[PDB]
């Protein structure tokens, strides 16, 4: 625990597109930490505590990843446990310029954290939360998007 | 060659001549054309589902091969449900672009059997869109280089 | 050569050094800068019009030639009343680009008399917008970089 | 309905399985595809016309109504001669988004007859150029993923 | 308000009518406008630098206060050497946006003292650039519609 | 050196823009590479060894970093050298179209080296190789954008 990475999203909920990126940074870092974003207010579909829950379960065959929640400021998390690097995944232009702004916002904020984007796989590029999320809500099959205990947790919300 | 069916799905809150110029182009290539509206969507806007398709209805009578729908579920399943193979959509800018990439490639892996067909916008209507024509009708200005004369009135009226 | 005035429109909740920028980079140009707020937008932000208007003054007062106003019709026609010819944006990113090149062909289509010159916006103040302002201002941290003093009293007040 | 001819226009040097993808996405649209390759470009690539026109009839033999054709004039001629009245393109990116935004621009004031329809890469083939295929080609790279046996075996000859 | 010139660089190689367009719209806004073809550029193209002059003052006759001129190093220079504190350019897409970008960027580093000021293209000529209209013309194509009789006899002629 | 990370390019010349990226990454690994594409072929402006050599230069503040030159794939000098990642810089949309068809091809070559994405610091966004040699050729000051060593060996080279 040297090295900590933290990979922050909202993840309602958690998805293959997530995993992939979660994947492909384990063996990178002694370390990292899935950060759930707290109230934000943002209406809809898990709540925090299931969203974490739903992150442990996708996540544990996995030994140096955890699971966290924070209210505060990304980079005060990061300063606060010793993370020196934010993970986050590129899959379009929009999130692109999107995340240019928040990145410099970030680097004002703190210049000590750097944060470092990586390409979604080509399999995973047109996956949203919301995508999945909508295409369940009509009862499709959703596992080639979501792990196993996610399908069941929308299965279970959508009817 | 064997019977064609395309589906040309949207808000249509309100249709537009944007919309419509999709539709034109697309009548002289199957054999029939369903304009679908997939509402139930609440999600709601403007004008309510039986005012848009009747808007719709009224813009297409010059056309004999396009019938209006409603669907509430999955348009691949709508298009499965009345044995259409090809679902048209318009583009007119890098923000449609990126968007409809993202529809099409789910629509893809949901069912492969149906094709997403892409035409550009004219010139003349890239700018349109429903919301920005709403917006400068709620401020009463000139609409008539936007929507047909029908759709014009319901939209002077609903702004009144 | 007639009194040029320009408008720079908005909704500035709240002004920010970004769009303050483009105000400083205006004065000279024309004879008259009205900074243009939007009023019964019906669509609240976290300062109202009078709050609003209030910072922009404040922030401008340095300056010898700007003046803030409201509208609630359509641009053009506040232009078209002051006898404005010209509006000013700011262009930060590619997202802006393909919003603004649809709202100036309208502009254009409405009233053809008035244009709208667009500047890019200075490398330092690129990423800034009122929102991430005030997110960052919920979470109390320091906000000097991204506002003006008066802005920045206030933001306080807002967020505790 | 009449016999529809749709072109699918490009300098495919060499053709690979994205062309090919877009190829067989269209055979069972159209009564007749024509793969239309660019003569006097005077502008080189790495296959002669002829090796190129060869390497795409051995990449689409197995399809039933697909001819391949050169012509050196506009594509909208190539259209009117054989009463094509539809071009095939594939949209990968955004930056073919834009290119393509502005040819079909004007093939449409040159002849507003024909249309051009725009399909979406799939996504494993997204990446795929002719180019990118060279270079890995010249690296003496597995090819086997990116193009057919035929192309891949003139690579080789190609680049040792 | 002072004496204000503006400038408006380019290759202009031919002017089009979407170059044209940008500087009928910046006549009435400073007493001088300097058209600047910044050649030597070389980096050459189809028409030279004479004869690219030679089509510009004839397209600009109709309006009084349009020089032109040529260049050799920085425009920011060009502008200082004759007192011009405003360079205009047109956007027609997020390909120019871009660029422009990185263009206007360095140049305030050069000279900050210049602004850079941004027009959108009318519909109507979004599409244009010298290149297609280049390419059109090659195949003698109707060129009516995207250059000024004077530039279509230069293009007919060149390309015969 | 048990991690290696690779920072590829032309450098031609080497800028503050690129150097920006590779001071960011020396503290996240044991070594970085500054790869140097050779030909290839491609006209102007520097020579591969002066290419090297003003790179040399500009990093020697840096023990991390070391300096080679390779012919074949960048894969390929990744496995040669035991380097699981590839760092590039991205300064705008087209910079991450292109991006992301090359590292989509990269990933299908080799699945285990990953490229990871830095956004250009603000102050250094529109700063090409291209751009500054444009400027350098018509005398400008160039101090801001290049470093000493590289302001004269342009100078040297445009009069
Ligand atoms: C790079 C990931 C990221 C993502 C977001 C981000 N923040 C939301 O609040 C929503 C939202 N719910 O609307 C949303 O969509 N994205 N916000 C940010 C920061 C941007 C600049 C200002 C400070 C931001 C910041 O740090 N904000 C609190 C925060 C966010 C995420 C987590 Cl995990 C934590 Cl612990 C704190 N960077
Ligand atoms: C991510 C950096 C990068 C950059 C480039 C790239 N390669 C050029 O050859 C030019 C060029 N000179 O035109 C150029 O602009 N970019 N090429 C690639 C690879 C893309 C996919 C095919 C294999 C490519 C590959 O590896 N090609 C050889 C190579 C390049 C760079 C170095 Cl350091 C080495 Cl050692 C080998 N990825
Ligand atoms: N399919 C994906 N592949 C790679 N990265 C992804 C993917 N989906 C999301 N991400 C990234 O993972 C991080 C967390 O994303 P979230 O904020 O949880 O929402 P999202 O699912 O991307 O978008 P919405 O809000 O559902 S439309 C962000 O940096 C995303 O850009
Ligand atoms: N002006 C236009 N030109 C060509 N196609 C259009 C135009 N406007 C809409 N379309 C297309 O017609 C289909 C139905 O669109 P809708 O889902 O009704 O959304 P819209 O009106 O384009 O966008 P908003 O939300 O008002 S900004 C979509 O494929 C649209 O992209
Ligand atoms: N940081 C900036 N630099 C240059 N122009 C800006 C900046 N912020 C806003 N503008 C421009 O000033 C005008 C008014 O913007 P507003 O609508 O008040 O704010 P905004 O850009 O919508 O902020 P948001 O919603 O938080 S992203 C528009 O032309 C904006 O692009
Ligand atoms: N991988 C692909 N997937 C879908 N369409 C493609 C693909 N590659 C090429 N195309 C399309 O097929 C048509 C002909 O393309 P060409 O001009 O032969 O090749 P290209 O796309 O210019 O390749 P380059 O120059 O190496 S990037 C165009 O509509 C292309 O966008
Ligand atoms: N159709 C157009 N509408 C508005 N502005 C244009 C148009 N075409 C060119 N301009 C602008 O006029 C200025 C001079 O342009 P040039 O450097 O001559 O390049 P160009 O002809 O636009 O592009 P190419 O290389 O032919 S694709 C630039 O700011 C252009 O963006
Ligand atoms: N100013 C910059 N800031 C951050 N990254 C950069 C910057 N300039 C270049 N890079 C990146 O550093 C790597 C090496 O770039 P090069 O291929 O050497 O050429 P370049 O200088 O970006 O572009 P040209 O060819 O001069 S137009 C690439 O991944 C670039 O995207």
């Amino acid at each position: 625990e040297h090295t900590i990475a933290v990979i922050p999203g909202s993840f309602d909920p958690i998805t293959y597109g997530h995993l992939d990126i979660i994947e492909r940074s384990t063996d990178r870092f002694d370390e990292i930490h899935v950060c759930v974003l707290k109230n934000s207010k943002k209406e809809g579909t898990f709540s925090l505590e299931e969203r974490m829950d739903l992150i442990e379960q996708s996540v544990k065959h996995l030994p140096n990843v955890k699971v966290h929640q924070f209210s505060g400021l990304l980079v005060d998390y990061c300063e606060q446990v010793g993370a020196k690097t934010i993970i986050r995944g590129l899959r379009a232009v929009s999130d692109f310029e999107y995340e240019l702004r928040l990145t410099s916002m970030n680097k004002k904020l703190n210049n000590e954290i750097e944060t470092l984007y990586m390409m979604s796989s080509t399999n995973y590029s047109f996956i949203s939360s919301s995508i999945v999320k909508e295409v369940a809500a009509y009862r499709a099959d959703i596992s080639e998007f979501v792990p196993p205990y996610v399908e069941k947790a929308l299965k279970k919300k959508f009817k």
